[PDB]
């Protein structure tokens, strides 16, 4: 007993059980696989002109039958176009995406309570916000091929793996030092690849690491990543003290986003915080309100400029 959904670039088909697993109390794997069919067909014109009406509409997501009947209309028109196209590699839409990163999610992370992520950064709500505002920061920064992108305290590497199927960056790492989500992202890792080969999308090169970011080998690795992403919103004192010793080695032009800012927005620099980390970084909070009608939500954008310190000491040679 199970359901099975033909890719429609003729990678291997998607295999679910029967009974279908169930996410949480309003979502399971048969809205998915509704939701799957409808994105194909969406991207698809010659799909959804094949498949039957009726389909979409008349289903029950309790009746094997129902949804085998679904399966297969679905399939059998993958089937004509793969004929058609007998006859004589792109980035997933947002859209897409949305619902790529989601069902990567759900396939991956069975057991959330083990995660033990009470805050609103945690995996189980990324799709919420957390996902708006990653696409937000994409359009912002617009990183190239000569980017190297770096998610300090990744988690399952949703970050990660959104940035990936989204930009050109030379490549995306996750860094996750707990282990019940970097053994769960080992999942969104393969799930994801899957996926993406079934979609027929195409995604940057990117690695998901379990690691310590404090640690004497991420030293050099902070030193050469041009683009940080950093949800230090809980970070404690030692962390954050550590970090910044970290940000102190970056190049200029080096971007640091993040949920929380490393240096005051007004940081005015004179002859009593000449060590701290404001003398060498630029600060903005970006926010979608700045048409955006989510939460009202800030991040913050660091960007290492060594020009600040310099025209201070230039400033007391030239008065
Ligand atoms: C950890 C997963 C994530 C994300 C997106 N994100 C933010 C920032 C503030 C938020 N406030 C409230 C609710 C959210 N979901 C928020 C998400 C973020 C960005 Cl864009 C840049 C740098 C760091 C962060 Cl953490
Ligand atoms: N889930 C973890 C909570 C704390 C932040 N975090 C980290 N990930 C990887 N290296 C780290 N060094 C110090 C903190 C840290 C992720």
């Amino acid at each position: 007993l199970e359901l099975r959904l033909k890719s429609p670039v003729g990678a291997e088909p998607a295999v679910y059980p029967w009974p279908l697993p169930v996410y949480d109390k309003h979502h399971d794997a048969a809205h998915e696989i509704i939701e799957t069919i409808r994105w194909v067909c969406e991207e698809i014109p010659d799909l959804k002109l094949a498949m039957e009406n009726y389909v979409l509409i008349d289903y029950d997501t309790k009746s094997f039958e129902s949804m085998q009947r679904l399966c297969d209309k679905y399939n059998r028109a993958i089937d004509s176009i793969h004929q058609l196209w007998k006859g004589t590699n792109t980035r997933p839409s947002t859209g897409l995406l949305r619902h790529i990163l989601q069902q990567v999610y759900n396939h991956s992370v069975t057991d959330p309570e083990k995660l033990n992520n009470y805050e609103p950064f945690s995996p189980e709500v990324y799709g919420e916000t957390s996902f708006d505002l990653v696409a937000q920061m994409i359009d912002e920064i617009k990183m190239t091929d000569d980017d190297l992108f770096v998610d300090l305290g990744s988690g399952v590497g949703q970050v990660v793996l959104q940035v990936a199927a989204a930009t050109n960056c030379k490549h995306h790492y996750g860094v996750e030092k707990a282990d019940i989500p970097a053994k769960y992202a080992e999942t969104m890792d393969r799930e994801f690849r899957k996926w993406m080969k079934w979609y027929g999308k195409k995604h940057a090169e990117y690695t998901l690491e379990r690691g310590d970011f404090l640690s004497e080998e991420w030293r050099e690795r902070i030193a050469n990543t041009s683009v940080i992403f950093v949800n230090n919103f809980a970070f404690g004192p030692e962390v954050d003290h550590q970090l910044k010793e970290r940000f102190a080695n970056m190049k200029e032009g080096g971007r640091i986003v993040s949920s929380k800012p490393f240096a005051p927005l007004n940081f005015r620099i004179n002859s009593r915080n000449l060590s701290d980390i404001g003398t060498i970084m630029r600060v903005v909070e970006l926010s979608p309100l700045k048409s955006w009608t989510g939460k009202p939500v800030s991040y913050y954008l660091h960007t290492i400029d060594r020009t600040i310190l310099e025209n201070y000491f230039s400033s007391l040679k030239n008065p």
